[PDB]
């Protein structure tokens, strides 16, 4: 769920955090746009906590 005005030039993500209610780790995946912006694309879910 993300789109850049022209194109995606790169790919990054925040670090995993524990979700206190879900008891599961999540992080945010961001695409880097050609224009310099970042767009939040998905939430990645990891191991338990």
């Amino acid at each position: 769920a993300c789109q850049c005005p022209d194109a995606i030039s790169g790919w990054t993500h925040t670090d995993y955090q524990c979700h206190g209610l879900e008891n599961k780790m999540y992080r945010h995946v961001y695409a880097i746009c050609m224009n310099g912006t970042q767009v939040y694309c998905r939430t990645e879910w990891g191991s338990s906590c």
